[PDB]
């Protein structure tokens, strides 16, 4: 397993707009368009990061293109942040991949508001970070996902991801 697969379980695959789990203008592999209510702004964002014509359809090839620019913003990003930078190269490789996942789905900012659950995994207390975790709007809103994460930040295993 490896990060690209574990977003793709976790995200999805839809070649057509559509509206994520928070009522946001999403495309592809949890590519977030727009958080304004008009699917003709999303529409419009939508052509501009493809660079075409695309009338909320896209093609499996750019939905992928779009992934990999995802992917290579959120580790970049880590590497540029300040309290993200640490915390990623303290981790072992699988940890990293869960910090990568949860980068991706709530952004840099997001990730490091965190800033309680973080110190703890830099002192590579598992169990109690992943209590932490768990106490976050993010784990109730999407408990299933947000649990394969904590998971591997608790084990350092791709176990949660081995069912699916």
């Amino acid at each position: 397993m490896n990060i690209f697969e574990m977003l793709r379980i976790d995200e999805g695959l839809r070649l057509k707009i559509y509206k994520d789990t928070e009522g946001y203008y999403t495309i592809g592999i949890g590519h977030l368009l727009t958080k304004s209510p008009s699917l003709n702004a999303a529409k419009s964002e939508l052509d501009k990061a493809i660079g075409r014509n695309c009338n909320g359809v896209i093609t499996k090839d750019e939905a992928e293109k779009l992934f990999n620019q995802d992917v290579d913003a959120a580790v970049r990003g880590i590497l540029r942040n300040a309290k993200l930078k640490p915390v990623y190269d303290s981790l072992d490789a699988v940890r990293r991949c869960a910090l990568i996942n949860m980068v991706f789905a709530m952004g840099e900012t997001g990730v490091a508001g965190f800033t309680n659950s973080l110190r703890m995994l830099q002192q590579k207390r598992w169990d109690e970070a992943a209590v932490n975790l768990a106490k976050s709007r993010w784990y109730n809103q999407t408990p299933n996902r947000a649990k394969r994460v904590i998971t591997t930040f608790r084990t350092g295993t791709w176990d949660a991801y081995k069912n699916l």
